């Protein structure tokens, strides 16, 4: 749960990972989806697609598997914006000033994105997040108020789904986490 | 990691949260899984059926609606071996001994040569307790878990007692309109 949180509605938070990826494109440009990547954007699209909810915003990754995701996904979604920030990019895996760095970024997008609530809110919102395992390891952990050595303990599939409920008054549940009960097993990957 | 673990090999750890069910139902007897909570076992065992995987046992509560959540899985699963156990059943002596048998179960079923892959069908408060212990989260965090009926839960334990989360409260293969949590 969170402390000095009041928010005028209940908010549900989806986190989706990125799905497969070249890891050894040579340069951003190159670290694309593979075929099957695009295949688990497809499925993550249809599921919450197939949700019922009107989703306010999709915030997402500008890395190029993330803005690939996105755009999969988008697709299912009509008319729902998309924008794209830094702050979700992936953090090095768990040089110390690229920690640091890291460690201040990912707090600004927990700060920004899950611990701060709209004063224009008028609803429960559905908020989608596209990013990268680190980043989703570390803002769970925060909300729920895990250890920081908890976010190795979690394990998150290509285009899983993890799901927040956030109360008015900063009480978290997680709902689901690494959710990809929608794909087939043999479309289920984590790298 | 889990203190004071040693095992020979990796064990799949999958925790079943028990189907819909009577909530009024006057004796336990009458606990029986509604219509829709019967739907949900069903999408349940398909989905434990689809993953490729040899289930070494089903261990589960003694409870009402986790056996006929257990037999509607099983259905799915030929071969199977069943074991039922009121550790994992789901004033103020009682609760305290209620939260102590659960502790026994973490230490009975989960601290406790080839990889194995174990099904638990129980209960919301249990399964809860199980993951935030395993994970070595705080005691307050259980609370914090919000599980769907008929939901899929997995734990992976290495053989050096690390614990990974592979997912939490998975209702993914169901459709939209048969979850529920109670
Ligand atoms: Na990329
Ligand atoms: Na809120
Ligand atoms: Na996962
Ligand atoms: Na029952
Ligand atoms: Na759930
Ligand atoms: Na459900």
């Amino acid at each position: 749960s969170m402390d000095h949180y009041k928010a005028k509605a209940t908010r549900h938070i989806f986190l989706i990972r990125a799905s497969q990826y070249h890891v050894d494109g040579s340069l951003e440009k190159d670290r694309t989806l593979t075929p099957l990547g695009r295949e688990q954007a497809e499925l993550t699209g249809l599921r919450l697609a197939s949700l019922g909810l009107k989703f306010n915003k999709i915030v997402h990754s500008s890395m190029t598997r993330a803005i690939e995701t996105t755009d999969i996904i988008s697709r299912h979604l009509p008319g729902v914006c998309k924008v794209s920030t830094d702050l979700l990019r992936e953090g090095a895996p768990i040089e110390a000033v690229q920690y640091y760095e890291d460690g201040a970024r990912i707090e600004a997008a927990f700060r920004n994105y899950i611990h701060r609530a709209d004063a224009r809110q008028e609803e429960d919102s559905y908020e989608i997040f596209i990013c990268h395992a680190n980043v989703i390891r570390y803002i769970v952990c925060r909300a729920l108020q895990f250890p920081p050595e908890g976010w190795l303990r979690l394990s998150l599939n290509n285009g899983s789904i993890t799901h927040l409920v956030i109360r008015p008054n900063g009480r978290v549940a997680l709902r689901t986490l690494g959710d990809t009960g929608f794909m087939p097993p043999d479309k289920i990957t984590r790298s």
